[PDB]
RNA sequence: AUAAACCGGGCUCCCUGUCGGUUGUAAUUGAUAAUGUUGAGAGUUCCCCGCGCCAGCGGGG
């Protein structure tokens, strides 16, 4: 009934991040939708201050995500999580102008052992074709990364394309099944929401609105 | 071009000095490896050269 693209989002570091204006970085447990539009993003050489076409990716596309455990050698590797003592020395005291600090810190959490499948498709008033989409995740522009530029993929961005009713659906195709799935769109069985402050503010820039996830546990 | 980007946790530091593991102790007694057997036959011994009366004879490997 409907076209979807199916991403794989996998690393040995991942960092998908929550309302913060201080020096500690926090992750979440999963790709945020800001994230997966910077992510598409940066595949699409879309500048920072590029509104219109920044708003045009928001409004065209739409995610669902599914949480994908780890097996080695017939065992379970549950997502994991590490704190990196961060140093910064020489930082800007100050937007204006070159007086620095000898040494600021900061602490940034990041996902182990996680990886993620993906699945995005079009809106009705897309402005894109998925196509485009495609070619971009094949072929990006700017360096593509997880959460943070430290934080490589190690399995191309592409999965695959196919075509379904649900996302739940598309993602059935695509081994492993099993993992939880956060999608933006509600899948008829399962009622339970979860709240986060994904949502990006592209005319207000770095400030994000709340919004929920549909979520479908497996 | 993702609470993103830009982005060291970083400098200094003997584990050091003393110390027998030592005295005593048969592995010891018994035990056929024994019966039986032509090495016969068969001139192939591979290469080069000389002489040949084509029976072979000789030189060198």
């Amino acid at each position: 009934m409907r076209s979807y693209l199916i991403l794989r989002l996998a690393g040995p570091m991942q960092a998908w991040g929550q309302p913060t204006f201080e020096g500690t970085r926090p992750t979440g447990r999963f790709p945020t939708r800001s994230g997966l539009l910077g992510l598409l993003g940066a595949c699409l050489g879309i500048q920072r201050d590029d509104t219109s076409s920044l708003q045009a990716l928001s409004e065209s596309v739409q995610f669902a995500v599914r949480c994908d455990e780890l097996i080695l050698d017939d065992r379970r590797v549950s997502v994991t999580g590490l704190r990196d003592y961060h140093t910064v020395l020489g930082a800007r005291e100050d937007y204006r102008g070159l007086k620095s600090h000898e040494t600021i810190q900061t602490w940034r959490e990041y996902l182990c052992d996680a990886s993620f499948t993906v699945a995005l498709w079009l809106t009705p008033h897309a402005t894109m074709v998925i196509s485009e989409l495609e070619k971009a995740v094949l072929k990006p522009r700017y360096t593509p990364y997880l959460g943070r530029r430290s934080c490589p993929l190690t399995h191309p961005l592409f999965l695959g394309t196919c075509q379904a009713s649900d996302p739940q659906k598309a993602l059935l195709n695509y081994e492993p099944v099993g993992g939880d799935i956060y999608s933006e769109e509600s899948v008829t069985g399962h009622h339970l929401k979860f709240t986060a402050r994904d949502e990006p503010m592209i005319t207000l820039p770095r400030q994000f609105a709340s919004r929920e996830w549909y979520v479908i546990k497996g």
